[PDB]
């Protein structure tokens, strides 16, 4: 239980990696959705302590129960730290997160998928909380369409927005961001009209990844209950074999 | 060596999967092209033998030299054979593969990138070559552009052609094909007359998944050297979170 | 609609690929577990028709409801090929599945997951429906406790069972059989003495891949549920960088 | 070029990602080893400024020349920053790494792959470099081993060692330091002596994963070399579906 003093020095994080366990999450609308999720717990080990009890982990997912409310994710931190009889701990747990979603012409219904990371870290007695969504839309080439007599490249686009939250955010309220400030959103099920719809209005609205990074990272600056966010937009060039990239880092206390 | 009547049965494939080792092709350039490949190699072992020798495997990928040529993939399908003391075996190798390739206005040259995997099978006194290549293409959706008063959704398609061989064939060849029969070919770097051209030559020839796959096996129907083949054309929809697919499969000897 | 005479040919496959839908399934007490699922739904396009309709396949996924049975899945089945106007299809689903374990000695309570793919095919008239399971388990090797004074080296395994199913096969039977015939199956929650346990039973029952293989192979030929199968074993070697692999395919009918 | 008020912010990263180019490093034996590298080229957006140039970026992959060495790959960095007219920006090269190994009883000799990342990055003034390296390393369990009668639970681990450079580091001293303090090394070919060997080390030094980042940190603290470091060793258990990990990062300036 205690260490040689070569061994004698504190780990950051120590824990269990990739664990896959099912849990039901709470809609902007109140309700539940069951969603299987991929986990990773792990706490601080100070320079004495041998090791930490990896069982435990493992244990407190089974334990677990109940919709994974802002709430219960605060909760499964102190109870890691105390079932772990440690000090600091980082909860992670990533999971595909569906909202219905409405064609614009036609009204058809359909999900589409997005990847939610929820991150809980306890460190300096300092509790932080992270929402990371993966939004996938639809980015068209400003140059291609001005450069071109007919046409304009496109390509689907990935916006990944990573935040501190300073209060309880919606996931939705960061997908909307994302998706009204794309070329355009992407619906799974849409009918000719809608094909025609969403064809015109990404052409009409051309972005670089540079153009949508700021669009986004100013609603994001004017969130409030966003403290701290790491944004990045990739988009996958159809005209290439590799990506254009923009990353933006904010952290609103500096 | 030995087995019991509960283990007396033949085993269809035992070696080893996933070693990554360097490896140099002779290019149609005749370049000697160095790359890194993901080995796969295996024998039938015969109901009586208990175990085929792992270790030998291996040794044959350290012992072997010089480019990887057709002939040379042959001689090393028969030396495994040998080494392992089998009758009937496959070896696989897939590895990333470069082509340079010239802009179609600025001339500008720059390199793309195919996966290619080459597959040798000795059974039943036949021995079957097989060469795959995924080719990354250009494709824009014909509806998009008929029903819009503007743009065509366009996206990276994946084109596969897997081919057993009658007769020796370059990837080059394979390559060929699947670009020329694409809405547009990709380069990695393109100059600004460069966009302007591959635009609109996308936007003037629209194809369809079916028609793309449709396009490709005529060109391998027509091809003497191609026994059998299975095609698969994957179009990366930019105005959806899922992919468009077609898979055409003949033989000929059929 | 029609198809010009140089594209004047049937494309056996023609849909999307990767759709990720949640689902519900029924386990083999009759509960429903929750999952997510990625989905491959295509048909068969004859010669002359230009095109499938690539919004009817997400139309049936968000149409259906209910838990996915072994009946309900032949009936989206024909559902698809009713919806699509077509006379051949196949549907595709993986998802995560979860069961409750109970440890060996301690009888902790811990949910593992396997990896899950049920696949249904009407072509020829013939209606086929195929389970696929991955198992997760542990593989010691008899070579290494054999030759060395102390210890022997042992590595996580994957026990693939794809199998086609004359009649309904619940999946816990064909990860039952993988986790028997495994050196020792795998739990997610063990406490020491459990640990002790598992520790020496995989000492106590080293197997080859070869071994594996055939011991689940002569369990799934006992089985007339199931008419054929293609049954992989894959050792992540711990003292290597690669795997030991071993493929064995059986169709009862030739 | 130029930005509207509202688009009026810096972008911290903005450029190319996953471009997939072919690469030749002088190694530590002074062979030129050819291997293909990843890049992701990169550089700081001032507010004012509307887009960096994308093509840029692959011309530079292109036009550059000759093996990879320390002093090449700062060259570069400097040479993208006036190319792209930049005064901050960050190049990453990831590729498969190959070390001919020699057996410890046989001395056959094999190799062995690594994977190296390269990132160099120049921001407020100063040029960092790092190297980072993931060695796949065998673990043995000491609790497994002490509380049972035979056998001790050992699987493969990755010990990823990211290292910012005081001086030039050759990957392969981070490669050794890895291997030394790991339960024994990993070789691709092993006579039957060097099972017995590998058996017999691995049993005789058992380490927990907080004991081997302890044991490689200790190491790295030692190194002159490297400023600083973030160190992860994750152990792939054979008796779990998940990994146990561990991270340790240290910061010498602090
Ligand atoms: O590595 S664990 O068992 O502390
Ligand atoms: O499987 S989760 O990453 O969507
Ligand atoms: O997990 S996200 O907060 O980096
Ligand atoms: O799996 S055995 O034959 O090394
Ligand atoms: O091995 S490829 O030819 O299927
Ligand atoms: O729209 S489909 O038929 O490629
Ligand atoms: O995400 S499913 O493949 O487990
Ligand atoms: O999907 S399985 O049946 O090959
Ligand atoms: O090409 S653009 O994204 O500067
Ligand atoms: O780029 S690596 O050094 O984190
Ligand atoms: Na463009
Ligand atoms: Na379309
Ligand atoms: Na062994
Ligand atoms: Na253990």
């Amino acid at each position: 239980q205690s260490t040689v003093d070569t061994r004698q020095m504190p780990i950051q994080r120590v824990g269990v990696r990739a664990v896959r366990h099912p849990l039901t999450v709470r809609t902007a609308e109140g309700e539940t959705q069951a969603t299987v999720g991929t986990w990773n717990l792990d706490v601080h080990l100070p320079a004495d302590q041998k090791g930490t009890h990896m069982s435990r982990f493992v244990a407190l997912l089974e334990e677990r129960g109940g919709p994974l409310t802002a709430d219960a994710f605060r909760t499964m931190l102190a109870t890691m730290l105390e079932k772990l009889e440690a000090r600091a701990g980082r909860i992670e747990v990533s999971f595909p997160y569906f909202v219905n979603k409405t064609a614009p012409v036609s009204g058809v219904r359909s999900l589409l998928d997005y990847e939610v990371t929820l991150t809980g870290d306890v460190r300096d007695g300092l509790t932080r909380v992270f929402a990371k969504v993966l939004v996938p839309v639809t980015s068209l080439c400003p140059c291609s369409k001005k450069i071109s007599q007919y046409g304009a490249h496109n390509q689907r686009s990935h916006v990944t927005i990573d935040a501190e939250l300073a209060a309880d955010v919606p996931v939705e309220d960061l997908i909307r961001i994302a998706e009204e400030e794309a070329s355009c959103e992407l619906w799974g099920l849409l009918k000719r009209p809608d094909e025609k719809f969403v064809t015109e209005r990404a052409y009409e609205n051309p972005k670089f990844v540079e153009d949508l990074v700021r669009d986004v990272a100013r609603r994001l600056d004017a969130d409030e209950r966003i403290v701290a966010y790491v944004l990045e937009a990739e988009n996958f060039e159809s005209i290439h074999n590799h990506s254009a990239y923009a990353l933006i880092e904010r952290d609103k206390r500096r």
